[PDB]
């Protein structure tokens, strides 16, 4: 019912000229805690995006900036792995002519 899968990770400071040629692939996570808080505690309360800032074209490894409001510790895992290319401008401007 749909094509677009935002997935819950967005992506913050994303420079238009640059794109990603997939969406960032799923993956699991590892925590450690009450079922107390677990149980209660909600997805939508979790801090989870990416900064494309600074970094250039081509894969590199990245750590999320991840944060809890409450007592949880971050186990393990996981890390990122993607490609970052540049826009495929259709409209042609740079080099005079061609």
């Amino acid at each position: 019912m749909k094509t677009l899968y935002d997935l819950p990770i967005v992506l913050r400071n994303l420079p238009e000229d640059l794109v990603l040629e997939k969406p960032l692939p799923e993956v699991s996570v590892t925590i450690r805690a009450y079922p107390e808080i677990l149980n209660n505690l909600t997805k939508e309360q979790i801090s989870l995006w990416i900064d494309a800032t600074g970094k250039a074209v081509g894969e590199h490894t990245v750590k999320i900036y991840w944060q809890l409001p409450a007592g949880i510790e971050m186990v393990s895992i996981p890390d990122v792995t993607y490609t970052l290319k540049a826009k495929e401008d259709p409209l042609e401007h740079h080099h005079h002519h061609h």
